[PDB]
């Protein structure tokens, strides 16, 4: 059940704007990237399972655990507010960015409605999650490789056309873009459900099977064109096949949007202390409605809140918490499970760490979120806010 969530948890979302990133970098600094990030994805997930798997043994040697609980068992109270605050806004911008992509698939199949009334209908349509696993752990595998392997196969066959241009890298602007976009991709793994190695390590090299293929296949069919197109399935012909494409990931997406509503409106009742239930719920929605409406880019959404949230919330603060949690020498002589020795060992382990944390501030905050945040605003600029459809010929 552990390799079916991860397959599908954030790849999903992200792999239809994957050949948009990997025009903005280019095809070898695109999949250079993808490696990079996955094995970095990865990495952070062992590390957040360690971090598990150490609060409850301490916890035992003296309801489900969630992050900020395992940080104010482990750090303290500060640590517990800081990642109780960046989780719940990540939820609330995937559900926001869930919404975008709903209306942007939906849009597809039926163009009759432009995407802003389809975002309207969809954002009334998940109004009603107020008022609402296991087995659909394997569904989501099944519908999201079905559009991994879609988007390779359709692409080959249409072929390269006559005046395709692959510009490549040309702005760095562009390029850290789609960096963090990549970034974004892989964080899908540090998502703390299905939570009791190398053998789980399996899931995110399946996870390269979809994302590594698409994006490579699509890009080389379609060339440069992809930066106006962040939705794959515009450029790819009308078809039967794209019509299941859209109806897989429109259900995918809703899916996504009920369960992963739950924690953050679990969080909003705790904190009003209400625990006509539907009407405390109410006020959760409108700012993801709202924030969908105003703001419908499909790709440069995601590119600003992987710089910005993700960043923090999968790849810093759980190597900044495995880092204090460890420094004194009591904790680890005391260490439940020791670092393999591949890594090597504790030493191996803390320059990993420093390693992740100095680049995702350097390049995956600073440059990547600077370069985000400059092509949100350049989208603002050219579709302006509130826009009726956003990129629609």
């Amino acid at each position: 059940d552990a390799w079916f969530s991860c397959a599908s948890n954030q790849v999903a979302q992200v792999l239809l704007t994957l050949p948009y990133s990997f025009s903005q970098l280019g095809m070898m600094s695109g999949i250079l990237f993808q490696l990079f990030y996955g094995l970095m994805g990865s990495w952070t997930a062992y590390l957040i399972s360690v971090l598990y798997v150490e609060y409850r043994t301490r916890k035992e040697r003296e309801h489900v655990i969630q992050w900020f609980e395992v940080l104010d068992g482990l750090l303290g109270k500060h640590w517990r507010n800081l990642g109780l605050i960046f989780n719940c806004t990540f939820l609330l911008f995937g559900s926001v960015i869930q919404l975008i992509a709903c209306a942007s698939n939906i849009y597809y199949i039926n163009d009759k409605l432009d995407k802003r009334t389809w975002t309207y209908i969809f954002g009334a349509c998940c109004a009603t999650t107020v008022f609402i696993y296991r087995i659909w752990s394997f569904l989501g595998l099944a519908m999201t490789t079905y559009t991994s392997w879609y988007l390779t196969i359709a692409s080959l066959l249409h072929g390269q056309a006559e005046d395709v241009k692959h510009s490549g890298p040309t702005t760095m602007v562009l390029y850290f873009t789609g960096a963090t976009n990549i970034l974004y991709t892989f964080g899908g793994h540090a998502v703390t459900v299905e939570i009791m190695k190398a053998i789980y390590l399996l899931a995110t090299i399946y996870v390269l099977t979809l994302t590594l293929p698409s994006a490579s296949a699509v890009y080389w069919a379609f060339g440069d064109k992809l930066l106006t197109h962040s939705n794959a399935l515009s450029l790819l012909p009308k078809t039967g096949f794209r019509d299941t494409a859209v109806i897989l990931m429109l259900i995918h997406q809703f899916i996504t949007f009920g369960f992963a509503s739950t924690p953050l409106y679990f969080v909003w009742e705790k904190l009003i202390g209400v625990h006509k239930r539907a009407m405390a719920r109410l006020p959760v929605v409108v700012p993801i409605w709202f924030l969908a409406i105003i703001f419908p880019f499909f790709g440069p959404i995601n590119s600003a809140v992987g710089s910005l949230l993700v960043s923090f919330t999968v790849y810093i603060i759980p190597a900044l918490a495995h880092m204090l949690t460890f420094a004194p020498a009591p904790s680890r002589e005391n260490a439940v499970e020791r670092p393999p020795r591949v890594v090597g060992g504790w030493m191996g382990t803390y320059c990993i760490n420093i390693f992740v944390v100095v680049w995702v501030f350097v390049v995956g905050f600073g440059f990547g979120g600077w370069a985000s945040m400059v092509n949100f605003v350049r989208q603002i600029d050219t579709f302006g806010l509130f826009t009726k459809c956003y990129q629609c010929p």
